C-alpha cells in the first residue's frame, strides 16, 4: 500500500451518468430507476 | 416555474451513500453492486 487514500477512478464517471438521467428522464421513483439504469448498464457494454 | 435551476433535493444524499458503501465494502463489480444496492433499498424502507 501506499497511503489510505486510493480512491478508484469510474466511480465519479457513473454517478454524473446518473445525474444527467435523472434530470432529464425525471422518472416518477428513483429508487427502482437506479435498478433499472444500473441493471441494464450490465447487459449493454457488449 | 420559477426558473431553469430546481434540481430536487435527496438526490445528493443517496449519492453520498453510494460513496460510503463502495469505498468500505468494495465490491468486484459496481454495476451489479449498483443494483442490489438500489434494489434492495426499494424493501428497506417500511
Amino acid at each position: 500500500h501506499m497511503g489510505h487514500i486510493q480512491i478508484p477512478p469510474g466511480l465519479t464517471e457513473l454517478l454524473q451518468g446518473y445525474t444527467v438521467e435523472v434530470l432529464r428522464q425525471q422518472p416518477p421513483d428513483l429508487v427502482d430507476f437506479a435498478v433499472e439504469y444500473f441493471t441494464r448498464l450490465r447487459e449493454a457494454r457488449r
